[PDB]
């Protein structure tokens, strides 16, 4: 099992979330949006990590996330481009993140593992499964054992992703937890639930969500999130993958 | 709400089970398979359809027919646009269209005028808000026992996805959505995930192949219907679509 | 491998040739006056010639809603046509049709392509030893139909084609893979494009159909009526697909 | 129509080829084949560009081929890359596929008033590059160029729409179609290049080695490819 911002994450563990807006609005409404979050989980005792990208500056940015986990006392992700400043970047956020299109970019997924920091690398929509082993094996070659590989769906000829099931069981061979990214793999909001359900009740290790206040909304959460709990523990019990 | 061969299919209904061998492979083989599905649905509290395809035609009607008097279950088949419809109808309990004639109407209405249920299987080749249009037509002469059944979707080359969105949209034909978990995949290893799945997102009934290729193995079968029915029972719960 | 068909030679080597026609047979003065047109129309560019029309759609539809003549009558429109405008005549078949009764009035049998499939129904429309057109299902791979075509060649039938009509793309989409126009050669049989099918968007026929005549084709498939192509515009593409393909075939390493 | 490297791109205009090896190998190597390409080109008279991928040594190798061979040199660049030290250089900007959606990395290249072949990625439907050429355009470089290098279809197979050649001309953009990428099997990219051009493109994108086509079959295929462009050409209705 892997550690990850406290807690364990891992297909026998029970399932965490990673969820926020798309991109961060005001410090007002994100410290709002993170505190809904982090009580509704605490609720449910579903592990939380909060997310958010960058609207404001990217440095104005940043001293939200600061924020954030100072204020609100939350984990915090976000993304990194191949011109992100990951120095700087890394001195605030708990959890990198590498976009679907920068997959195959082997050298900056080695510069994003270097900073030791857990990283959620999204599987690409131009990517089968069995290739997520080679991405994540780079990503791991020079010791960062807290790499994630994140599930948002695959080009269904055109302006369609498809969110294949297998690809959840597939991907476990990576030897690493398997995180549902389920408000992308739709990019249509009526079927964010449904697949989710799915998702986990395939077996999964976490959650990703966009909230808002292809969004799910935020006074929806709580209710979608303890249908998922229940499936998740039926999985547990009749799981023989572990 | 829809009543079949003795029981109700629906969302809000307990799931039910057509299960069986591919083609009917000897008298003494079929009548042991039935039998052993019967005495491990009936445990389980789940209704079930025997089913099983074209030994010849004469000789394989008489071994369902001594399949439906002896096991006492319902029996279902596949026919084609050469299949003699009276001959078929007078022996099983639900007919049964394969997915590659289900964009031929004149055939799907000659199969509906036999006024039994019928499980028209989506193709392929079909997007699913085309069986609104498809099992429109099938009902509109009044066979009010009409079933939708999804087997996949062509993804690239030699390869089926389920898309469980297909699952949702189809809801709105008004019928109960089956989903065959054997031929999704036609790759044995993903039968119990893409099941747990569908039945996680909602479904009617599940259509499963069974032997003691893509088949699973029928002393394996309890075990996994076990996790469904767990499964569902979760669906249910929480479901806010019924 | 050379293969004879209505006549004439069809071949990756041999002048290019046209299936056309409309979809449906409407009426009997309809089907010879567009049949008699085309006739003129491809001898004047020395592109032989098959007319093609069956009584309902490729997916067959309710009786309730039919447009069209009987089965019987549109037999008889056809045989009309073969008598009267003196052309080959190409027509489909499904797994109820009477394979005799056809087969002893059109020229040229044609497999749907939801049919593909059905090895035992195939089977029994090559043993009718008649030229048959055996369309590739959009669930296909191209090397699957090396397999359909196998079975239907094996037992002697030298007049099999295959005819390439696109492959599923996503929902409600087909897309024309040019490369299944090169694998279905090792099936040492003609290949055949249909142009009006591969979109299944009428802009895009010409374009697609040149591409097709450019990788290297034996015929052309088309739906015309005054995706159909309109019949007062197939001189101008038919010229067009005949320059590129004499310039496919002065290059070609592919024979 | 639109000027590029002193000839004129554009579907009424004669095809031009951007060929190349992936990425430099030698500094010898590149000059071989980049001599040997140029060579080939002027005597089948077809407009040239050289390309390579990559810092600071293999930037100075592409000066010295710009100079020693005398052709005009494109290469790719990331979103971490300098684009002002690149661009005082090559002649041409191109934008990988996977880089397509991100808008502003775009018309930061862009704004190097360098012509740019954006790529589209496995992944964009052909309308999708209207408005991704839009902000390309926006800030007045009118010499941008859409390239086709194929769609995703299932897993590991790219499949080539042709009909995204035609859509894409709604840009109002010189066409390319890259040959050797659309299959990524060798024996494919002829037939499909042929059929491109049949269609109808401005240009040809080439990945070449002494899925890749070998230098020395450079030359026969691209007789017949001017051949097949040449009779599209004279048919053609769409300009």
């Amino acid at each position: 099992h892997m550690r990850l911002c406290g807690f364990e994450a891992g297909l026998d563990k029970p399932l965490f979330l990673i969820a926020g807006p798309c991109v961060i609005e005001s410090e007002e409404l994100a410290l709002e949006t993170a505190g809904y979050l982090k009580e509704m989980c605490s609720q449910l005792n579903i592990p939380f990590i909060y997310k958010s990208s960058f609207g404001p500056g990217f440095e104005k940015g940043l001293s939200i996330l600061e924020k954030v986990k100072s204020q609100i006392g939350v984990p915090v992700l976000t993304d990194v481009h191949e011109d992100t400043p990951l120095f700087e970047v890394s001195s605030v956020v708990d959890v990198l993140q590498t976009p679907a299109f920068l997959c195959r970019q082997t050298n900056f997924i080695q510069k994003v593992a270097a900073m030791n920091k857990p990283v959620n690398i999204k599987k690409g929509q131009f990517l089968a499964p069995w290739e997520m082993k080679h991405v994540i094996a780079k990503a791991k070659a020079q010791g960062n054992e807290q790499i994630m590989a994140c599930e948002r769906g695959v080009s269904f000829g055109y302006n369609n992703l498809v969110s294949d099931m297998r690809s959840l069981v597939i991907m476990r061979e990576t030897g690493c937890p398997v995180v549902y990214d389920a408000t992308h793999s739709v990019q249509q909001r009526e079927f964010i639930p449904a697949l989710a359900r799915a998702a986990v009740a395939v077996g999964i290790s976490g959650l990703f969500m966009e909230t808002h206040p292809n969004s799910w909304p935020l006074d929806k959460m709580k209710q979608l999130l303890e249908s998922l709990k229940a499936a998740d523990e039926v999985y547990k019990k009749y799981s023989t993958d572990f």
